[PDB]
């Protein structure tokens, strides 16, 4: 998997039904976009790998009326939110849909508050942690390599 190969798709890509491709204020640091696809909302972000642990980092958050940072609620977030990873030799996205988000915590509902940040682990991670174990299988589900056979 060059780099190469993701630039020729991207110099001779004839058009994107990606619509509204917009830059996030809040999440910036993460390269956090806006865009529509097939009529479905979209949320994406470039996860980090941080020094002293594994997984991929990302922030998910916004600012309520009072300038407090919040993370998202469940009815005021897109149809799916899509994280990519970048690390050399290896990239990959995650794409949740917004119910998974809610199931896991990840966003607002009445009744309990959501998350600002997690840790993502594509396919690639060995040697985790429990804890970091049993998300990695949860996400698996929804990775995709950018090198799949």
């Amino acid at each position: 998997m060059y780099k190469s190969k993701i630039l020729l798709k991207y110099i001779f890509s004839e058009e994107s039904e990606v619509k509204d491709l917009t830059e996030e204020k809040y999440n910036q640091d993460y390269e956090a976009l806006t865009f529509s696809f097939k009529e479905e909302t979209y949320q994406s972000r470039l996860a980090k790998k941080t020094p002293t642990k594994a997984g991929y980092f990302v922030t998910c958050w916004t600012k309520d009326e009072n300038n407090c940072n919040q993370p998202y609620s469940k009815e005021a977030f897109a149809d799916y939110l899509m994280i990519i990873v970048i690390d050399e030799e290896l990239s990959g996205y995650f794409l949740f849909p917004r119910e998974l988000l809610v199931e896991k915590g990840i966003l607002t509902t009445f009744e309990h508050k959501g998350k600002m940040a997690f840790r993502v682990y594509p396919k690639w991670c060995n040697q985790l942690n429990k804890t970091a174990g049993q998300t990695q299988k949860w996400q698996c589900k929804y990775f995709l390599n950018t090198n799949k056979k």
